RNA sequence: CCAGCCUAAACCGUCCGGCUUGUCCGGGCGGGGUCGUGGGGCCCUCGGCAACCGAAUCCCCAGCCUAGCCGAAGCUGUUGGGA
């Protein structure tokens, strides 16, 4: 069972991270407690989004602060 | 006997719901697509088509079905209860 978890669990790993688990642990616990989600191709593709989103957002907030330093120095 | 066809998916637009604004997550609608010389999508170059095909869908008609109608040519005698 592949599931991207939405919470840092000492068991599995950190948020957003994808990891393998026994189906039971997922179907009967992680899933209902919302702690994690199915690594479905649909959701997985949407996870590639948040990465690119903030990979841009950060590589631009900092990218803009590259000119401010380019003048005060 | 005779005959071949429509979609799902990639792709684009829209509507509603969702987030952490992304050619992004889902749902419905429309466009796109449909085959084994493998085909389609998206990009570059040629018509930027009159045309050529065309129904298993509609519309009119013929025909046919459910009543009908026209239709040739004979008389006499005889037996017999009756020709
Ligand atoms: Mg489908
Ligand atoms: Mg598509
Ligand atoms: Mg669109
Ligand atoms: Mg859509
Ligand atoms: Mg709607
Ligand atoms: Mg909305
Ligand atoms: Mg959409
Ligand atoms: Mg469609
Ligand atoms: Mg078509
Ligand atoms: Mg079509
Ligand atoms: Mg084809
Ligand atoms: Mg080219
Ligand atoms: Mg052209
Ligand atoms: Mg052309
Ligand atoms: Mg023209
Ligand atoms: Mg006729
Ligand atoms: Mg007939
Ligand atoms: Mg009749
Ligand atoms: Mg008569
Ligand atoms: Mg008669
Ligand atoms: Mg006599
Ligand atoms: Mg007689
Ligand atoms: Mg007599
Ligand atoms: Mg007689």
């Amino acid at each position: 069972m592949k599931v991207i978890l939405l919470e840092p669990l000492e068991n599995l790993g950190d948020v957003g991270q994808v990891v393998d688990v026994k189906p039971g642990y997922a179907r009967n616990y992680l899933l209902p407690r919302g702690l994690a989600v199915l690594a479905t191709e649909s959701n997985l593709k949407a996870l590639e989004a948040r990465i690119r989103a903030q990979a841009k957002r950060l590589a631009e907030r900092k990218a803009e602060a590259e000119r401010l330093k380019e003048i005060l120095e």
